[PDB]
């Protein structure tokens, strides 16, 4: 589901509400997300049926073209970022003993967690997304951010996506503004932990 | 303190609305005055803001610069415009000259200006610069808090439009192009020649 280019949305425009309004899922969703695809059928020039998306966020920038990649990725992307919430009677808000064994692990308990996560979500300068990963190299989970367009998947350097936030003023100006850790706390609360643990 | 707004909340309905104005400058403007302070651990007296931006985020480090760009940046950005009241003024002539010496008239600026100021991806700025080193006009982008006068090559900053998605998400959202073609009607060309 996390590949492939035209990915519907699983869930209502307002099953995540009140944390992030219907008006924001239907812009960030139906013009950004729908935006990209466009941009990306225009920039290669292939049809949807040639067109590999995560072969084109690991080839990156350089190889593939800044304008190619720029939209690969950010499809990819917002692919992983729907798919990293719950809907409204949606199902993944417990953490399988998996994954949560690993993040107490790594930070303790989920508390500590959140807390590096809002640490370091609110400090991304410009427009990036927030990953937990799986470092493969290391055998353990880290949270890491991207900027514009970037990914663990187009970095390419062993650490596999797990879930993202997005932190694109699009993804929460609408109903946070400026606020950018308010939108952030309550993200967390929407976060799909069986998502998370599937990726491992 | 570097700076204060030359007009009201309002002053820029319809392209850009009170409600876009109040965030931009007390919250996202004034908001990085605070963080400048804290991470350079002086006070406004000791700081100076050119200084710093230009020095870069090697140098200066990363938050100190991130922060000094943006109060400048800012502070530009806000000068580049005037009252909906006030557009429509003439482009003093020796500036007029200058742009039609690079794009034949002041329309095919605004053509050059649309493609530059809509392609940028991501956060970043869009600036009219005096290219000292090939003696003319130039519009640039550069990407978050970076400018003309962050590069220090010799690109002198005469106008920008801030290209961030919190300038236009209110009032445009997705859709830049719409902030971008009436923003272009507030240019201060007053203030843009007087940075010659
Ligand atoms: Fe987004
Ligand atoms: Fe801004």
């Amino acid at each position: 589901p996390s590949s492939g280019l035209r990915m519907t949305l699983p869930y209502g425009l307002e099953a995540l509400e009140p944390v992030i309004s219907a008006a924001t899922v239907d812009f960030h969703y139906n013009k950004h997300h729908q935006g990209y695809i466009q941009k990306l059928l225009d920039a290669t020039g292939l049809p949807e049926s040639r067109i590999n998306l995560k072969s084109l966020v690991t080839l990156g920038p350089d190889r593939a073209g800044e304008n190619v990649f720029n939209a690969a990725g950010q499809i990819y992307n917002h692919n992983m970022y729907w798919l990293s919430m719950v809907p409204t009677s949606g199902s993944g808000r417990h953490v399988p003993p998996r994954l949560l064994k690993l993040i107490r692990a790594r930070w303790g308990n989920v508390d500590e967690m959140k807390e590096n996560f809002m640490r370091k979500a609110t400090a991304l300068f410009g427009s990036g997304w927030i990953w937990l990963v799986w470092d493969t190299r290391e055998r353990r989970l880290d949270l890491v951010g991207t900027k514009d367009a970037h990914s663990p998947l187009s970095e390419d350097a062993g650490k596999i996506p797990l879930f993202t936030c997005d932190v694109w003023e699009h993804a929460y100006y609408l109903d946070y503004q400026h606020d950018r850790a308010a939108y952030l706390t309550r993200w967390w609360s929407l976060i799909n932990w069986e998502f998370a643990d599937s990726n491992l």
